[PDB]
Order: structure tokens, then sequence, then C-alpha cells
């Protein structure tokens, strides 16, 4: 028992992190097989970021201008190309620690682990979610760019995020590993603001199931609701609409606890309208939405990698 914000073990990813320098800019790269992936803004000066023409800036760069260091040892760059907002540096050595891997593009509501890195060295690991406004609420200092987000399926690492930028509201934007930004964000120092940070309803319900499994039961009431009635109330509180597909996804947690999804929706409706009255659920005074149904099943059944 107990329920914690749990990250994937980071060992497989620690083995892929390198340092990339172009002139005075140092950030992180991901070394898989004989390719190093990094944010294309590695080629930019502070001044360049106000209005960069990446194709024009790249013409001034050769292979030998990209300095790649893997734990104190220099890698030889034999090719470079830009794909969307990432640079692909071809190196003459395959990473001997390359895990089985995939590049995925995740949906809002999906969670992943971040390995925060500086100068190609791991600092820490933590769990995030892709927000409905396509930002993440990370922890990233200057130097953190090229840090990656990932999920592990037994022995296979699915890379879903590469860190590029911070919005002045303190939230984070980045790309998939094909270099496409999540959401409308661009790698330019121009006015960009996040949209409404809506709450991931299906994730809140998963976490309420987690609470019941772990004996935290004070919020269970004698009520039920309908999807349409729940969604009338949810919308008022900037919760995402709940769909029949979401109900189906919560099936396993419903079955484990014997509490119908619509009964748990009725408990959530009462928590939204009444508040917590100074009580806590799984050590939180807020409704937590960064656990997916899959995350709850995994943590409550002890799945390993």
């Amino acid at each position: 028992s107990g329920f914690r914000k749990m990250a994937f073990p980071s060992g497989k990813v620690e083995g892929c992190m390198v340092q990339v320098t172009c002139g005075t800019t140092t950030l992180n790269g991901l070394w898989l097989d004989d390719v190093v992936y990094c944010p294309r803004h590695v080629i930019c000066t502070s001044e360049d970021m106000l209005n960069p023409n990446y194709e024009d800036l790249l013409i001034r760069k050769s292979n030998h201008n990209f300095l790649v260091q893997a734990g104190n040892v220099q890698l030889r760059v034999i090719g470079h190309s830009m794909q969307n907002c990432v640079l692909k540096l071809k190196v003459d050595t395959a990473n001997p620690k390359t895990p089985k891997y995939k590049f995925v593009r995740i949906q809002p509501g999906q969670t992943f682990s971040v390995l925060a890195c500086y100068n190609g060295s791991p600092s820490g690991v933590y769990q995030c979610a892709m927000r409905p406004n396509f930002t993440i609420k990370g922890s990233f200092l200057n130097g953190s760019c090229g840090s990656v987000g990932f999920n592990i399926d037994y022995d296979c690492v699915s890379f879903c995020y590469m860190h590029h930028m911070e919005l002045p509201t303190g939230v984070h934007a980045g790309t998939d590993l094909e270099g496409n930004f999540y959401g409308p964000f661009v790698d330019r120092q121009t006015a960009q603001a996040a949209g409404t940070d809506t709450t991931i309803t299906v994730n809140v319900l998963a976490w309420l199931y987690a609470a019941v499994i772990n004996g935290d039961r004070w919020f269970l009431n004698r009520f039920t609701t309908t999807l349409n009635d729940f969604n009338l109330v949810a919308m008022k509180y900037n919760y995402e609409p709940l769909t029949q597909d979401h109900v189906d996804i919560l099936g396993p947690l419903s079955a484990q606890t014997g509490i119908a999804v619509l009964d748990m929706c009725a408990s959530l409706k009462e928590l939204l309208q009444n508040g917590m009255n100074g009580r806590t659920i799984l050590g939180s005074a807020l409704l937590e939405d960064e656990f997916t149904p899959f995350d709850v099943v995994r943590q409550c059944s002890g799945v390993t990698f």
C-alpha cells in the first residue's frame, strides 16, 4: 500500500545522454545508435532567438562546429541535418548502451518520466503529464534543454518529449523526437501564452480508485450520476468532458474495487461542489490529475522493467 508520484527507473536513458556545444551554447543530446538528437536552437546566440532563420544559421555551421562529449570522451561528428525543430548529428560511433527504443507522440492526459540533465549529466528524475494546453509542468533550469521524457514497456524505451523552452508563466514546451512541437509553440523568443490548463478528468477518477484501493474512502457517497449530468458540472470547473471511451478505460479499476465508474463520478461531483473541507486524499488537499488509469494499475499491481 501507499501511493506515490513514481517515475520509471532512469538507468536505460542515463546511458544515452551526452553534451552538445555549438560556439558558446551547451545543452543536452540523446545518443541512440550513431545519431545524436538535440534542440536546433543549439546553433543560436541570445540575439538570434529574437527572430531566428534556422536554415540560414545552419549554412554557417560545419560538422566540426558541433562538439559532442559522452562522459568526458569526445565523439566525432560526420554529418548533421535539421528535422523540424531538432538537429540530428551523425557520429562515427554507435552508442554501445542503446536500449530497444521507439519515438512516440503522446496525447494530452498521458504521463511520462523526465530525466533532467545539465552538461549531459543526469540531475534527477520525475513524472510529468502532457497538459490539455500542450505544456508540461516540469522543473528545468538554464542548461536543461535536450532533457527527454520517456515511458518504459518492459525493456523498450518510448521517447515522447525533448525539452526546448520555458514560457514566462513557468510552464514548459518541447517537441517529440521527430522535432515537432507539442501544441502551437515555436523556438523563438516572441510573445507565446499557454491556453486554459483544464483538469484531466479520467486521471482524477483513476487517482480516486487508487485512494479506495489504499483504504482512503471518506469521499464515497450514496449517489450516482449520468455522463451528461457529470459533464454539466465538470465543464463549470474546467474539467475535460468524460466520454464512454474514458468509462471503458476505467473498467479494470472499477472491477478491482467493485465501484461503478458513474458512482465514482458522483463522488467527484460532490468533491468539486463541496471541496475537501480540510481533509486529504492520498496525502493531497487537491484532486491529482497526473496519474493515468494505466499508471494506477501499474503501481497497484507492481509491474517491473
